[PDB]
This record gives C-alpha cells, structure tokens and sequence, in this order.
C-alpha cells in the first residue's frame, strides 16, 4: 500500500471477538520515537569500580524497537475475566503486525522558543528479524512496551544489547552488530508495513487449579494391601527389644500409605513477612539472598523454579525473590515502601510444588544398628527425579506471555521461570529507526564523516492482533466455583479506570488460576 | 500379585512419569466402572409428607 | 382468582406471620415466619392480581 500525502494509509482496530474455541484480540497504539544517541552507535560498559557481579560489556544503537510481549496490551480487564473464568488453557496461534500513518517532523530551537514543522520528505526505516541473528533482547521483562490504556501514547525503547565481558573489558569472541547490514524498508508519510507470524505449538497454559493434593489421592474408606513399617522395637519384660512390625496403611495412618509420585522440584528460599516487625533488624537483601554462580560472578535467582509462596494459613510470608513484584501506578523506581508494591501469590500450586521457604524433605545420613542411631538431614535443594510432577507459574494480566529459548545443546522443561510460552522461533523482533538528514554542508570537500544533523522526530500508529486458541472446561463439579469479580460495595474510584485527573491504573495483579481441575 | 497401571496426574510438567510402586503410566487408563443398587422406598405414608424418604427394602446385588 | 391453589399441598415459601413474641409479662418485637397452607389461605403467594377499578356509590333496591 502506497498514496499520497493527504491519505490515511490505515484505520484504526483494537477490540477482540469470541467465537467458539478462538479469540483473537486487535489493538492499537499510538507511539513517538526521537533520535537517539544522535545517529551513533556506542560502546558501554560498567563502571570501573562496579563489583565483579555487575560488570558487563556491550553497545547501544541508533534504534528503536517495538514490544508487546505483556498480556495487558491486548487483553482488556473485561476480556481477561472472560478468559480466567470460562477456560482451562489457551495458547497463541497467530499474528499480525501492522504499522502506518507515519509523520515525520522536524525540530527547530531558535531562541528558548521550539518550532515543530512537517518535513514531508525524511524516511524511517523499519525491518523485523525474521531470521533470528540479532541478540534477543525481548523477553526480559523491560519497560517500553505498547500500554495498556489504548489511549496513552508511548515512547519508542532504545535498542541495546550486550556481548562477553571480562571484567570491563571485551574478549576476542565478542560480537558487534551493525543494523544497517540488514535490509529494511523505508517508508514516507504515506507507506505502510506489515507482515504475519505463526506460532508453533505449545502446550496450553494452565489456566485451572488443582481441587486434590498430591498426597491425598487414595479412597479413605479402603486399605491398602501393602505393608510398611510401622514399630522397630517391641515391650519386654520391663524393657523393650529390637523388632521389626508392619502395617496395612488406611485412613488413621494415611500419611504413610505407598504412593506413586513425587512433588515436583526445589531451590530453597528465605522467607520474610509483611509485617516489618517479623523480620530481623538487618540487611540480608543480598547475603541471605539464594544465587547461582555463573563464570565467577553471582547472581540473584528471581524469581527461578515455580515453589508455592507459603502454606495454609501464612498469607503473610513470601520467599525473598520468588515472586512476581508488580508496582502500582506512580511508584518510584528505587527503594520503595511495601505499600508501593503488590506483590504476586502462587498458593494455587501447593497441590504438587513444594513451599519456596522449607525443605524438600529428609533423607538418611547413616546406618543404624545396635549401637548407632539413625539420623536424616533436610533437603534444601532437589533436582528432578523420575516420577516428579510439577505446576509451571501463573500468569498474569501484566506478565509478560513469551521468551526465546536459548539455542542450546540442552534444555529441561523449557517453559520460561517469569511465566509464559517458551518458543524456539518467538515473535522476531522489529526495529526502527529515523533516517538521518544531513544539516548544511561545507561548499569545499571534506572527508571527515557528518556530523550535523537535522534535530527531527516521528510518530504514527501501530496495530497488532493475536489468534488465541481456547480450551474449554469439562467439569461434572456440583458446587459451584471461585471466579474473579469485582467487589459491590461503593469506593472513591472504579478499580481498572481513570482518576480524576486521568490517570488509568491496575489496582491488582490478576492471576489465571479460578477454575478446578482433579488431580 | 503387584499393581498394573496408574494414572499420570495431570499436571504441566512430569519427568519419567512410570509409577513408583511398578507398572505402566497411563494419561488415559482404563476407565473406573462405578455400580449401585437402585434404592426403593418402603411403605410410604398416606398423607403427603415433603420430607426426603428415609426407609428402604433392604436388599443387595 | 384468589384461590387457585391446591388445597392440599403446604408453599415452599414463607411469610411474615407474627411481628412480635411474649416476653416475661410483656411482648417484644420478633419477626416470625410461617409456610401458607390451607388452614391461612388467605396468606398465600400469587401470580396475578384483580383487574383495575373506580369506585362507585352503592344503592339498594
């Protein structure tokens, strides 16, 4: 599509549509993208007395790229209850992406007083990477994605990446990446780009909470036909003596009955309260921290492998980086206050994953024997054993939905730790960029490289629309269910609205995990 | 005189899921077969009553 | 069109039959409630109602 210039080059589409087992939701944006590091590409790094834990190495380009990889910027709140009540998993099928009606204006500071002016005539270039060759830099939860409000406007992010450090220094394997060696397509204020992207398959996420425990499944009215040991030593005369006894396990004793499966894996965490007067008079943010070693340097292990967050009656504990931490709206960015923050729940899945906060169990350290007593040991950390069964982590309306699955030789159950679809072929990413345009030059040749340019932005708008494949419930359950709802009783402001002064904000994180499934 | 099969929870994730006690995992094992002896009322009262039966023939199957 | 249930059959609703219960020598207010049968018929709920009227002046021939 191509026309002139007093020519729309696209309408405007952002609703969702529900028909049967689909639902595919279109919205749009509107967005805004400077000029950033004025045309250059830059090398950064850290800081020359950073700790070796923070050192990194690496280059920031010229361009912008667009995201949508959170589920608020698609999902209305209505439509997100819609989805969380009536189905127990879904999945992305397909994808559209279209961006149109660009404007290209110039800037002019003449005197403390800014003019703003059309320049029919300047490009910006725009190319997805369709093949995967840039590093992926979506899918770490960064700020800069399209809002959910659809009638905000938003700021283009700044692309950058990183590549091998060692120390502040680079290494002979470090790569650059230039973006202008790829072709990309240029666009005046009157062409559009598109193009259409296919999910693989992936299973659907579990959208339901388990209605059993994994250590209740037998039928409490039968005994088992096995045996366990139920006493070591028998009453003598006045004494006892050694002597092995066995049991059939039923309801009285069913904590010991023989079982076929496992919970599913752990990584111990420490646990704290939100009430401030439970926890110690010290900083132990990051000593008491659990971490991973990689190269040499330590890192924070947030919020890592899906533990439930506390057991029954402890709403008030929460491991110290096992949980997804939202803000609320105009929080800042550093050392807030708890009442800043909302802080995300995984209680759904206590049925099968340990608590993130106690051991995974004990085990024998010895032999007994008649002068040696047996001893076990906690178990803080476990790694999968055959017959384990897991819950992957919820996900959320302000989530994120994909990650990129590292080209690796190997890979365990490669569903991504923050929640989500983990993809081998993700959602290339889409780069932009404004072409620059050169100020006025010298009337005598020089080979020196430009260096003035003309001070100009863009905008324009941006449409993106998602196929959903749903998978409906199919319960015989007589009573009725937990649901999400908003609360009847009156209040100053309408949870998921505007304010007064038109400010639009999330009062809660939103789970997926209302309806029940068995065991 | 050991067990067959066992069903495989389901769940997102599981690893070798053969189950511990011996046999053969199934996500869709023979299906459980429930049987139950119809219950008939005794002699019922001449007078209309709205209260839910509570004497039966005792009998069995 | 005020009786057009069956006589036989107690409601499964209730109404408001008493508002007040003796105490020691007195009464005090207590909301009690009760199942229409035949015996209140005149309590019972109903679907419709009287057709519309203008009241007129009565005289005897």
């Amino acid at each position: 599509g191509a026309d002139g210039v007093g020519n729309s080059s696209g309408n405007w589409h952002c609703d969702s549509t529900w028909m049967g087992d689909r639902v595919i939701t279109t919205s749009t944006r509107t967005w805004a993208l400077p000029t950033y590091n004025n045309h250059l590409y830059k090398q950064i790094s850290s800081q020359s007395g950073a700790s070796n834990d923070n050192h990194y190495f690496g280059y920031s380009t010229p361009w912008g790229y667009f995201d949508f990889n959170r589920f608020h910027c698609h999902f209305s709140p209505r439509d997100w209850q819609r989805l969380i009540n009536n189905n127990w998993g879904f999945r992305p099928k397909r994808l559209n992406f279209k961006l149109f009606n660009i404007q290209v204006k110039e800037v002019t500071q003449n005197d403390g007083t800014t003019t703003i002016a059309n320049n029919l005539t300047s490009t910006v270039q725009v190319f997805t990477d369709s093949e995967y060759q840039l590093p992926y830099v979506l899918g770490s939860a960064h700020q800069g994605c399209l809002p959910p409000f659809p009638a905000d406007v938003f700021m283009v992010p700044q692309y950058g990446y990183l590549t091998l450090n060692n120390g502040s220094q680079a290494v002979g394997r470090s790569s650059f990446y230039c973006l202008e060696y790829f072709p990309s397509q240029m666009l005046r204020t009157g062409n559009n780009f598109t193009f259409s992207y296919t999910f693989e398959d992936v299973p659907f996420h579990s959208s339901y909470a388990h209605s059993q425990s994994l250590d209740r499944l037998m039928n409490p009215l039968i005994d088992q036909y096995l045996y366990y040991l139920s006493k070591t030593n028998a009453p003598s005369g006045t004494t006892t003596m050694s002597r092995l006894q066995f049991s059939q396990a039923g309801a009285s004793d069913i904590r010991d009955q023989s079982r076929n499966w496992l919970p599913g894996p752990c990584y111990r965490q420490q646990r704290v309260s939100k009430t401030a007067a439970d926890n110690n008079n010290s900083d132990y943010s990051w000593t008491g921290a659990t971490k991973y070693h990689l190269n040499g340097r330590d890192s924070l292990v947030n919020p890592g492998p899906a533990m439930a967050s506390h057991k029954d009656d402890e709403e008030k504990y929460f491991p110290q980086s096992g949980v997804l931490i939202f803000g609320k709206q105009d929080s800042g960015k550093t050392n807030v206050d708890i009442e800043k923050v909302m802080i995300t729940d995984e209680e759904e899945i206590r049925t099968t994953n340990p608590v993130a906060t106690e051991q995974y169990g004990s085990v024998s350290t010895n032999l007994q024997s008649g002068n040696t007593q047996a001893a076990t040991t906690d178990v803080n950390t476990q790694g999968v054993l055959p017959g384990m069964v897991w819950q992957d982590r919820d996900v959320y309306l302000q989530g994120p939905i994909w990650a990129k699955i590292p080209h690796t030789d190997g890979h365990f159950h490669p569903s991504p730790l923050m929640g989500g679809f983990g993809l081998k072929h993700p959602p290339p990413q889409i780069l932009i960029k404004n072409t620059p345009v050169p100020a006025n030059p010298s009337t005598t040749f020089s080979a020196a490289k430009f260096a003035s340019f003309i001070t100009q932005y863009s905008t324009g708008q941006v449409s993106v629309e998602i196929e959903w494949e749903l998978q409906k419930e199919n319960s015989k359950r007589w009573n009725p269910e937990i649901q999400y709802t908003s609360n009847y009783n009156k209040s100053v402001n309408v949870d998921f609205t505007v304010d007064t002064n038109g400010v639009y904000s999330e009062p809660r994180p939103i789970g997926t995990r209302y309806l029940t499934r068995n065991l």
